[PDB]
């Protein structure tokens, strides 16, 4: 069923989230989120207990009916408690959405925040659409998988987040590179896949997925 033909699913209960829930573009979002992350055990990047399931979760929100052009950051991370009440969009950014955003802004990402490029230090190397995906082995709890299997999992989880230009898994570096057709999908996928497991419900290790190390997802250089 098309996301257009349903209302967005509530992903978590508000009571599951830490208090002082911030606006996604708000002053304290990173303080709050970093605190959330640091609250987990132990030393490597936490494995988020929440995840976006695009087919299951995507749907209409009040945002769709209220002229909203920007996407819900909590939704991308699998942790929006609002569902159809949300005033931000709950679907995977598409060509239409992106066209409207282009008329609306040059300086904001798909979540309405300042684009990375406008404040980050350019280490050196025009619309970056490529993500570096690191710590693949750790996101699988060191499960013994082969490159064909590993590549299929990276492809599966990222391709459901937007049209893919190219994906590469690089065994020797324990990493992957995912290039989206559109910058908006890269922006969205980066937030969606950060700290995610790459285990699947069918894996023997699934119940112990928290004991891995969440994926590292950065802009590729
Ligand atoms: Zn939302």
């Amino acid at each position: 069923t098309s996301w257009r033909d349903k209302s967005a699913k509530v992903q978590v209960k508000e009571s599951e989230l830490p208090s002082s829930i911030p606006a996604q573009t708000g002053l304290t979002f990173n303080i709050w989120y970093n605190k959330w992350s640091q609250g987990f055990a132990g030393n490597t990047r936490f494995v988020s207990p929440f995840a976006l399931q695009p087919q299951l979760h995507s749907g209409k929100t009040r945002g769709d009916n209220d002229g909203q052009l920007f996407f819900c950051l909590f939704f991308a991370k699998g942790m929006c408690c609002l569902g159809p009440k949300c005033e931000y969009l709950h679907h995977i950014p598409d060509e239409e959405d992106i066209g409207k955003l282009a008329l609306r802004t040059e300086v904001l990402d798909c979540f309405g925040r300042e684009k990375f490029a406008d404040y980050r230090e350019d280490m050196g190397g025009k619309k970056n659409k490529t993500l570096y995906v690191g710590g693949i082995d750790g996101a699988l709890n060191s499960k013994h998988l082969k490159p064909a299997q590993i590549e299929s999992r990276i492809r599966f989880v990222f391709s459901r987040l937007g049209d893919i230009d190219r994906i590469r898994y690089v065994e020797s570096k324990n990493c992957g590179f995912v290039k989206f057709k559109y910058q908006a999908n890269a922006e969205f996928a980066k937030e969606a896949m950060s700290n995610q497991t790459l285990l699947l419900p069918s894996d023997k290790e699934w119940d112990d997925r928290r004991e891995g190390t969440g994926l590292l997802v950065k802009w590729a250089n």
